[PDB]
């Protein structure tokens, strides 16, 4: 089991201030993740899409039929290509053809390779709507109007999908590339919620787009767009779809991307809170507590979840890859019955019959084990370089031990004071700048600007020596230089990301209730405030509790601090929890 000190985690920006002991994610729905568009705006379930008529007017019917025949007689051939088309059938032909186009009728026509699909072109371009028959029997073109009799391309009787007011979706816009859409998920991963939508309507997993992966053991609403699929069919999803539920839809020509979003609204119920401290309030504690989160923030820290299952901490694996210590990087990973039988013989065939990233032991149990039955450095090499998915992550975590354990000194030293030669970015890759003892008089940068970088090739380290001095130092003391950076694999160190050491959450809110079992939920769902709202037509309201986000304090032996706030996309809900109570 490693501790937080061992992954960095070792500072508080005000440990002054006293914390209190809790628990988070007790319930689903003691955890709300709403994703924040790239405007700003939070994105909540609105609606469970729309009911559909089981007819698919007579009017409606008529009034386009009517509205067909006006353009079809309306419109006129082109006179270039119209006397062109006489000179190849006859003016006869062409009044025959001219009278398909206007009714639904067919022409009989009366006569070469070369010139076959010559007449093909002049017809198609010429009326626009297209032709019936290519050459059939003997050497004639026997050809009525385009596909549709009473429409004009049958790609236009979407007139199928019409609104009372004669909208063409069902009231939503004219169809388009993407279809948006808002979903509200619980205990699902993102991937596996939209994946679900994909396995449903037979497409495959690539139509479907986000913006960002929302956390699972919470109940989470988030944008997602999806293309070759139409409104009718994901509307129909809501009737069979088991823990999440799909509304706000919206036509649009762009897809979702990565990065398609500003940040998260976290809504978090703190349960069965406890303070120690026996000299201050709570009211007290929790009031110093946000304001201080709110005025002077959190450390930027990187969370367990970038360290894995706690056991053999994943950055002392990164280490000895980097280090290119091949055998020791192996002999990490393979530290439930496999490893015994590794540890106890060293025979890679023997360990890997025992399972039904350690299948390492598939490539060793071929090979040769040499003499002293030892594998060779060549061989345990062969052996690491078979997933870059796990490889890149093991890098990624000594990357992000370096940052924390960098980002607590650089609080250790100086502190939320802004020194000279620390690094910022300017709105204008993502450059970096030396801050001047000039700004800092100027108050243009404050401390949530200052950023440190991930050790690599491709990116410049603070100017101040004294903050230069801890990469070369911290880096020495694992054999590295911050300067040679680069590597020879796709180990490539990476060029390391930039990485702001502060965050300071947006609409932090705080809220004392009591209560009685960890059971009752104190916090209502989107989907909880849109139902009982919905039935405010229909009348039976449950309560005007769960047309409000909380309930009301009944009172109780508990006590739990529900808080809302934002977070940016790079910040770690835990390490900004972390900072309020001290655990």
């Amino acid at each position: 089991g490693i501790h937080e000190a061992d992954v960095g985690i070792t500072l508080f920006l005000s440990p002054e201030l006293p914390g209190f002991r809790g628990q988070i994610k007790q319930r689903y729905t003691d955890f709300l993740v709403n994703e924040i568009d790239q405007e700003g705006k939070v994105i909540h379930l609105t609606d469970k899409g729309f009911k559909m008529p089981k007819k698919p007017s007579k009017e409606e019917v008529n009034a386009e039929k009517e509205s067909e025949a006006a353009r079809r007689q309306e419109f006129n051939v082109d006179p270039e290509l119209r006397n062109q088309l006489v000179e190849i059938f006859g003016e006869e032909d062409v009044l025959k053809i001219e009278s398909v186009y206007r009714t639904a009728n067919k022409m009989e026509t009366a006569k070469d390779k070369s010139v076959r699909t010559k007449i093909h072109q002049l017809l198609r371009e010429a009326f626009k709507n297209e032709l019936e028959s290519v050459t059939t029997d003997t050497n004639t073109f026997k050809i009525a109007r385009s596909n549709r009799n009473s429409r004009t391309n049958k790609q236009e009787k979407i007139n199928q999908t019409r609104d009372a007011n004669g909208v063409e979706n069902w009231g939503y816009g004219p169809s388009k590339d993407f279809i948006h859409f808002t979903l509200h998920k619980e205990n699902k991963d993102t991937m596996e919620a939209v994946n679900v939508i994909t396995k449903l309507l037979r497409v495959p997993s690539r139509v479907i787009r986000y913006a960002g992966t929302k956390d699972r053991r919470a109940v989470t609403c988030q944008r997602v767009s999806i293309s070759k699929i139409g409104l009718d069919r994901l509307n129909a999803l809501n009737r069979t779809l088991k823990g999440m539920i799909i509304g706000n839809y919206n036509f649009s020509d762009a897809s979702l991307n990565l990065g398609d979003l500003k940040g998260n609204e976290f809504v978090v119920v703190i349960r069965d809170v406890t303070t120690g401290n026996s000299e201050v309030s709570l009211e007290e504690i929790v009031s110093n507590g946000c304001k201080s989160l709110s005025e002077n923030g959190f450390i930027n820290y990187f969370g367990m979840q970038r360290f894995g299952t706690f056991s053999i901490s994943t950055h002392t694996i990164g280490r000895e890859l980097l280090l290119s210590n091949w055998k020791k990087a192996a002999e990490l990973i393979l530290s439930k019955e496999a490893r015994k039988i590794w540890a106890e013989t060293k025979d890679a065939a023997l360990a890997l019959k025992q399972m039904p990233a350690e299948n390492l032991l598939y490539s060793l149990s071929n090979q040769r084990k040499e003499e002293d039955g030892t594998y060779s450095e060549n061989a345990y090499y062969t052996a690491i370089m078979k997933p870059r998915n796990l490889r890149t992550m093991y890098v990624h975590a000594y990357q992000s031990y370096v940052w924390n354990s960098i980002a607590s000194k650089r609080i250790e030293l100086h502190g939320l004071k802004l020194v000279v030669g620390d690094l910022v970015i300017d709105t204008s890759f993502i450059r970096a700048k030396a801050v001047t003892q000039e700004d800092i008089d100027s108050v243009k940068y404050t401390m949530e600007d200052v950023v440190l970088p991930s050790p690599g090739f491709d990116v410049l380290y603070p100017s101040n020596e004294e903050l230069k001095q801890l990469y070369v130092d911290i880096l020495k003391a694992d054999n590295m230089d911050p300067f040679n950076m680069r590597r020879k694999v796709r180990d490539f160190s990476l060029a390391g990301s930039y990485r702001t050491v502060i965050q300071k959450p947006k609409s932090l809110e705080y809220r004392i209730i009591h209560y009685d079992d960890p059971s009752q939920q104190l916090v209502n769902t989107d989907l909880d405030i849109l139902n009982n709202t919905r039935a405010k037509e229909s009348g039976q309201k449950y309560m005007k509790a769960k047309l409000d986000r909380y309930m009301p304090d009944k009172g109780g032996e508990k006590t739990a601090v529900v808080l809302k706030f934002q977070l940016g996309t790079s910040a770690y809900a835990t390490m900004a929890l972390r900072e309020l109570m001290k655990l």
